[PDB]
């Protein structure tokens, strides 16, 4: 057991092993610091979850995040690289520790709203997938994927976080809470950032809810006969049945490489069950320098039958303990 101090941060105390030092605030269900960890020489993040066991709900919270993120292992998905807590026994356990590697960035402090060059792209969008393949494998769906939750380092390596629990890259069908969502919800987003990483400008900023869908069928056409049978409501199909054809992007998209747009088209559709898939998508020629089958992992399984468990507080935060218990460093 490690020797801790505290100091007050972010208008709290943080109590932490004496290895992390320099611990600096980067950001706002917790605050994260940049310190280094003088231990293993390495910048990390260290993250402090707010009220972990204050409620059921704020309990399980807090053990969705802490399994979610023992299981992930894969150089594209944000891992763990420590978890502590100061308590000396389960009575006395109130505060839980998440550390991860520091990338330094997010993906808008990457483009700072200037167009990349397409290799750029091509290996940004490539992690991304890669990232997004290993996730979807473990049947997790990411659903609120955009810039702030990509991390990047200065060699411009990249880790998706935020991932299992501004709407410019939200997918539509999770905009209009449509539910029994599909892992391509995540394949829409990736479309979105890779638009505006092609371009340098957001390719759907509405101003408000409304406007976004509004944006969306002026690209990609109002919903077309096959989608609309899979559509229950008729005041809904009655509604869009009153209303657009869908736009070239080889005309939309002028100059950037036709293998993007045609990668665009294919992330890009309204329809979730004829998007491309993150597998699919790796195999896409506009990957070809970089695409690898077999570097392309998947999950091992992720047993989430806990989502659908109901339990008290004081399970919850067991179970939690537990899990901070048995954690083991990576290599
Ligand atoms: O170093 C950074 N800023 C310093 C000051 N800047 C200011 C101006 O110039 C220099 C840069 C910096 C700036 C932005 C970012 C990071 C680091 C980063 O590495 C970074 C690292 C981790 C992180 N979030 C985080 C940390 C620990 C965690 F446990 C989680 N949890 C999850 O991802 C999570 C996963 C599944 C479900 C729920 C949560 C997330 C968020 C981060 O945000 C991007
Ligand atoms: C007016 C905007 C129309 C948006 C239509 C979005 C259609 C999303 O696509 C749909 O997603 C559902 C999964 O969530 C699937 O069950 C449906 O099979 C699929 O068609
Ligand atoms: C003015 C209303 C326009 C809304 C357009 C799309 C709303 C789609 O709505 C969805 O249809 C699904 C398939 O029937 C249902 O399973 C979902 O419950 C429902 O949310």
């Amino acid at each position: 057991r490690p020797t801790f101090y505290r100091q007050e941060l972010n208008k709290t105390i943080w109590e932490v092993p004496e290895r992390y030092q320099n611990l600096s605030p980067v950001g706002s269900y917790g605050s994260v610091c940049a310190a280094f960890d003088t231990k293993t020489g390495l910048r990390v993040a260290v993250k402090k979850l707010s009220r972990p066991f204050q409620s059921i709900i704020h309990a399980k919270r807090t053990y969705r995040e802490l399994r979610l993120l023992k299981h992930m292992k894969h150089e594209n998905v944000i891992g763990l690289l420590d978890v502590f807590t100061p308590a000396r026994s389960l009575e006395e356990f109130n505060d839980v520790y998440l550390v991860t590697h520091l990338m330094g960035a997010d993906l808008n402090n990457i483009v700072k709203c200037q167009k990349l060059t397409d290799d750029h792209v091509q290996f940004l969008i490539y992690q991304i997938l890669r990232g997004l393949k290993y996730i979807h494998s473990a049947d997790i769906i990411h659903r609120d994927l955009k810039p702030s939750n990509l991390a990047v380092n200065e060699d411009c390596e990249l880790k998706i976080l935020d991932f299992g629990l501004t709407r410019w890259y939200r997918a539509p069908e999770i905009m209009l809470n449509w539910m029994h969502y599909n892992q391509t919800v995540d394949i829409w987003s990736v479309g979105c950032i890779m638009a505006e990483l092609l371009t340098g400008r957001t390719l759907f900023p509405g101003t408000d809810h409304i406007d976004q869908l509004k944006l969306i069928l002026r690209l990609v056409g109002t919903p077309g006969a096959e989608l609309l049978k899979k559509i229950s409501s008729e005041s809904a199909r009655n509604y869009i049945q009153s209303l657009m054809p869908k736009m070239n992007f080889a005309n939309v998209f002028i100059g950037a490489n036709p293998l993007a747009v045609d990668l665009l088209e294919k992330m890009l559709v309204l329809d979730s069950d004829k998007r491309i898939t993150a597998a699919q998508a790796l195999a896409h020629a506009y990957f070809a320098q970089y695409h690898d089958p077999d570097d392309e992992p998947v999950a091992d399984p992720y047993d989430q039958s806990f989502e659908s468990r109901d339990l008290l507080i004081d399970e919850w935060k067991s179970l939690t303990y537990d899990e901070v218990i048995s954690f083991v460093p990576p290599p």
